[PDB]
């Protein structure tokens, strides 16, 4: 189901933006990136595997970014802040994911 | 049996890992490695129906979340606590031997 492919991914991204989003002291970071990463595991888990997906934008795109955001955590612990410029590219490519997503790409 | 040589493997990764020194210098490499190998057999098999009924599966996904919980609230250098680190082996063993014989 292509809509459903559209709620899961927007979801992500929203959990990305979220857990990017925090002050760097805050004390729900740990809790953030946990459910980001439960997040990410899933639409993964779920979407991976359908191979026609890798042939859209949108799933490149999002995929490119759970991965970027995955090794800093699992590199550094989960307080540990992205570096800047990842962080910045990161939240762009969520754009450009977002805006193809929602044209069905 | 693919599940019983998938499961092994995992098994192997965990020991390795949690058996590693906090000076080495593959410890970073050996939790990412654990962590990937985690997912894809969580993925793999969690969807299986069966399974849940193995003592295997059970033993094996309780472990592995013991695993990654700690992993994910600190970074990988950061040891499992003692206590928690044993039980984790001692799980392995149990889970081991029920995997070995088709439970």
């Amino acid at each position: 189901e292509d809509e459903e492919y559209i709620k899961d991914t927007s979801a992500v991204i929203s959990k990305v933006r979220s857990t990017l989003s925090m002050q760097k002291t805050d004390p729900n970071v740990a809790d953030a990136v946990a459910e980001l990463r439960e997040a990410s595991n899933s639409w993964v888990a779920k979407y991976r595997k359908e191979k026609a997906l890798l042939g859209k934008a949108s799933f490149r795109d999002i995929y490119s970014a759970l991965n970027a955001v995955s090794g800093h955590y699992v590199s550094f612990g989960p307080t540990a802040p992205i570096p800047a410029k990842r962080k910045a590219r990161i939240l762009e490519e969520m754009e450009t994911a977002e805006k193809a997503l929602t044209r069905g790409r």
